[PDB]
């Protein structure tokens, strides 16, 4: 039906030496091919991703053109009621390492809109898609995706 | 009338060894005393601040209680029209080091709502308040603020 895609997916896609790089290539190919239906980010994920890609000297410009300007991703602009709940979640987890306000927003939004959460972050309270994605595919599917990667020059 | 307070202000306040620490103490005291009127953050600044304080092992909890739950800060939840403009600003500055999507939002919001921008970030297109704030005060005002700092135990 619909998915919410976490920052780390996009980071893995552009960061060539990242441990999740092939995970991200495969997830991105499947996502744009429609595997999980309509694709969302929150405006918090959007901010985090743009800022991080730019900070890490990665193709923020290509992310913009390819994912955002293309309308490949739909953006959810979170209102005061979503953020009030996210703040409660954030406060509850304030002492837990590595749980951001972005993540708090992601949990509220994915739960309220019944979105599949695509993320490498193993700390979410909702099940996620992403970990060991590349290694879980058919060998034939790997070959197909690898061909797309090097031939069509995605990245 | 009203001010928009940037993340770096809050970071300087809690980071005791930060170069801007006394800058932030002084700005925070003046702000809560009403010098610039009503105080705002965007939900992007809110996210950035909460996440960063927590990441740096600083009192995210005390920030929440003291600034957010207290209603000392008002939060602006940015809509699709503000974000559409921020995206244009971000794209224009994509190759410029250190300009975030949060900053893009801050520029749009402060310009549209005629907010004073309180920030150490010397890269904004709007004038800002913050740089050399501590060194610019009367010696008597420094002493008053220092007394508040060590006596009332703010931080």
């Amino acid at each position: 039906m619909a998915a919410l895609i976490d920052t780390g997916i996009f980071f893995g896609f552009y960061s060539l030496k990242d441990v999740h790089h092939m995970d991200s290539v495969a997830i991105v190919v499947h996502a744009v091919e429609g595997k999980w239906g309509r694709l969302f980010v929150t405006n918090h994920i959007l901010d985090e991703t743009l800022t991080l890609l730019k900070y890490k000297k990665l193709p923020a410009d290509k992310f913009l053109e390819g994912f955002v300007e293309s309308g490949v991703l739909n953006i959810i602009y979170t209102d005061d009621e979503v953020e009030r709940k996210a703040l409660e979640v954030f406060k509850a987890r304030v002492y837990e390492k590595g749980f951001s306000y972005t993540d708090a927003i992601s949990e509220v939004v994915a739960e309220e809109l019944k979105l599949k959460l695509i993320s490498y972050d193993s700390r979410f309270s909702l099940p996620t898609i992403g970990r060991d994605y590349w290694k879980s595919l058919d060998e034939s599917e790997r070959k197909r995706i690898s061909a797309i990667l090097r031939e069509k020059g995605i990245d």
